[PDB]
């Protein structure tokens, strides 16, 4: 009857704006479960829900920790309709800084949440989609999963992993009628790079002066790129809707064509030397 | 005086054949620390050492668990010369099977060892290489880190992550004089896909009949690809030597040109549709 949509990571950003956008829909086609790690962060989701005046019953919140498969099961249990038509894997963690300055727990956590937690969603939800012979999976990707960035080593590691995970799955799912797509985001203006980085004080402690100086230069350049390229989460959310609406989804949707030149140069010098050279000069 | 080389994962395969190859070297240029998770598995490394008659003192073994940063530190401590000229990150875990058939621990472990453990090596060893303004890092990569394969979802996830990790680092390390390179391997005939997969009995338990059948078809095709394309670890080891010897290493060395067509098609249809189509028919 309604298309049932479960989204992870709805407390801010792309996930919040997509949950209520679908909400929301003048057509009333969508029943949305918006999941969040901490319910104390659900205020903005319910504010924004009021702003776009979502109908009553359009939006149910669930608590869901993607690092915890019992929590993934308990959120799956609470899906009354007993199917999910559109699973959106969007919960994600950032990590920014000199590699030797990152705590090993913080490294472990990004991988846990960004890769393993996506795996846990797909394990809990894919079986029944394959049995039904239908279902859409959308995954928040990043242009940092398509080309490496200085000081984003671990974030890019995590983002690249999702490409590996999802491309491998797509090759299998083709004849099942289950559709998986990555929505590849450039910079998005939400609230992103926040406490994804330690204090200058603590970062200097953990690295050399020359590396520290380079981090500042990367930050200056990143601020510039964001101010000249950063997209709306509203703009980003339409791309998810385009994929969810397509009769035969491709593997990747790009929310911006802007980085495609740069990605072309990675990909026709397989040695990686052109990319690394171009990016070094771009950043520094 | 001698080039000090520390390699991870030497109990078999590429790591074992590279440790003693360098060994070994009629020139006697190399002092090798060959690390292994379990010392009980060091027999083959010392057999092969006798076969290629490595000189006395050419090869020291260390125990090293890459999942454990105290173990990474204790192996670093035991490097008497007090520098490492060539760090080789080669320790790796496989995982093969339908995604829903993989244990969550087994998923966590592959990421821990293949990504986090590489991070731990680089944290322990990169600081002093940057201070010296010199050092080579070589990382075992796979063609499964460059394109996704059905039933290799998690392995490819891990392998893709290493591309993300290393490309991000290379962009920073360029003006430091520290050189990082991936050695991208196709199928290698060692002993690989062993207990990287559960029994047919246990896998059928954990999946549908149609997915199970497809797994068999992928295995049949994989056996064929290996029998028609699989390289020596001796052949693979020369590629590492080529990179270690290059005055200005590129980011990636390919031990085979054979998959480069296939990689070209990933990369000029950014939607991923051509790749996924070509590979689906290639495999099934
Ligand atoms: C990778 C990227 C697209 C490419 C951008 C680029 C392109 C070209 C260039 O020359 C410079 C730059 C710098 C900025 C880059 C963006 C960073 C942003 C990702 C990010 C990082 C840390 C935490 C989070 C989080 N909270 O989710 C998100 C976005 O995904
Ligand atoms: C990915 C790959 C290169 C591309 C190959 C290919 C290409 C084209 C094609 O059509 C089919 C196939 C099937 C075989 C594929 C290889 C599998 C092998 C990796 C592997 C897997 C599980 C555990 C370990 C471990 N113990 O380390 C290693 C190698 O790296």
């Amino acid at each position: 009857a309604r298309t049932v949509v479960l989204i992870t990571g709805c407390s801010s950003g792309i996930g919040l704006h997509l949950a209520v956008r679908l909400a929301s829909d003048p057509s009333q086609s969508f029943k949305v479960y918006a999941t969040l790690r901490d319910l104390k962060t659900q205020g903005r989701l319910w504010e924004a829900a009021r702003a776009l005046a979502c109908p009553p019953g359009s939006l149910e919140t669930l608590q869901l920790d993607v690092r915890d498969s019992k929590s993934v099961a308990a959120a799956r249990e609470r899906v009354t309709e007993g199917r999910v038509d559109v699973l959106v894997c969007n919960a994600g963690l950032g990590l920014l800084g000199p590699l030797e300055a990152l705590g090993e727990d913080a490294v472990a956590s990004v991988l846990d949440v960004n890769v393993v937690g996506t795996v846990r969603m797909l394990q809990a939800f894919l079986p029944d989609m394959k049995r039904r012979g239908s279902g859409r999976v959308l995954v928040t990707g990043s242009v940092g999963g398509l080309m490496g960035l200085p000081f984003n080593d671990v974030y890019c590691a995590s983002k690249f992993a999702l490409e590996g995970l999802c491309e491998s799955l797509a090759v299998l799912l083709l004849p099942f009628g289950v559709h998986l797509s990555l929505i590849e985001c450039g910079p998005v203006h939400t609230a992103f790079m926040e406490k994804v980085l330690g204090s200058p004080e603590e970062v200097l402690d953990r690295t050399d002066i020359h590396t520290f100086h380079r981090f500042y230069q990367y930050l200056a350049h990143s601020k510039q790129v964001f101010r000249e390229a950063a997209q709306n989460p509203e703009e980003v959310a339409e791309v998810f809707l385009t994929a969810l609406r397509a009769p035969k989804p491709t593997l990747r949707y790009f929310t911006t064509e802007r980085f495609l030149p740069l990605l072309r140069m990675r990909l026709d010098d397989p040695s990686g030397s052109n990319y690394v050279t171009a990016m070094h000069r771009e950043v520094f």
